């Protein structure tokens, strides 16, 4: 069975439990913490390529009120579908499977100022999901997995001062 398992989903949870901020810049920011998954079940003699997005999760913004996260307004219109292709693509099922999947390049950026950077709407939260792409098949297979433990609020500075000191205890 294709089995995709999140890397580190207690670090995760650590985030998600104050509710997990990214920083958004013009030339864009890695995450912390980074997005890394296992693979199991593909097909070793196989190629496949794997691609990144971020489905916006609600409909409407967020703001941090009196310590809270709370409903923040309507929301901006959906950033352009951004996808961000796994540098290692396309590869072996074999190369996949036998170490964790690291997404530690990709950069999250308020700006189309290009460079395979993701733009996000500030204020508005986003859910990562991943795609495993096989290469060369007539039928064009895709999967895409989402990983609830991920979810964050994209910002241009964190406003939660307990995520400010997470990520530097962690990072
Ligand atoms: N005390 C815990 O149980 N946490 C904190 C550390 N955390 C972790 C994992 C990988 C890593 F690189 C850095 C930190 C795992 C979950």
């Amino acid at each position: 069975e294709l089995r995709v398992g999140l890397e580190e989903s207690e670090l995760w949870l650590r985030f998600k439990e104050l509710t997990n901020e990214m920083i958004v810049t013009k030339n864009g920011r890695r995450m912390f913490p980074v997005l890394k998954v296992n693979v199991s079940g593909l097909d070793p003699n196989a190629m496949y390529s794997f691609l990144l997005d971020f489905v916006a999760a609600d409909n409407h913004r967020w703001k941090y009120v009196n310590g809270e996260w709370v409903p923040g307004g309507k929301p901006e219109p959906q950033a352009p579908s951004c996808v961000y292709i796994h540098p290692d693509s396309p590869n072996f099922g074999a190369h996949w499977m036998k170490a964790p999947v690291s997404f530690s390049k990709v950069k999250l950026t308020n700006k189309l100022n290009g460079g395979g950077q993701i733009m996000l709407n500030s204020l508005h939260k986003y859910e990562p999901r991943i795609h495993i792409v096989r290469v060369g098949d007539p039928q064009r297979m895709i999967t895409s997995h989402c990983f609830p433990e991920t979810q964050f609020i994209a910002v241009t500075a964190y406003q939660n001062e307990e995520i400010t000191a997470l990520k530097i205890k962690y990072n």
